[PDB]
């Protein structure tokens, strides 16, 4: 599958191996940029290579739509599309330390 703008990942590799973030632009099939607005700003976004990422089947409509529209998202907007993602998987994430 082709990386959406505002899909989440899982980081497979880099600072933040292991998190969860937002693909918020694409330059192509091989290199998307992430952020999550928490421990990764939209200031501070990054280029990753997919490789480095998990794509996970799960769109934010809302980023999707301010970057249609504007070109940005705010990073609340990132926090509340992983709060959303989260809010939907508490049951398989509860136990986590």
């Amino acid at each position: 599958p082709s990386p959406e703008i505002g899909q989440i990942v899982k980081i497979v590799k880099g600072r933040d191996r292991d998190q969860f973030s937002v693909i918020i632009k694409r330059v192509d099939d091989r290199f998307v940029y992430i952020a999550d607005g928490d421990k990764r700003k939209v200031d501070r976004a990054k280029r990753k290579n997919m490789n480095h990422l998990k794509l996970i089947d799960h769109i934010s409509p809302e980023v999707r739509h301010s970057f249609e529209e504007t070109g940005k998202v705010t990073n609340g907007k990132l926090r509340f599309a992983l709060k959303k993602f989260l809010e939907e998987h508490a049951d398989l994430l509860k136990e986590g330390e």
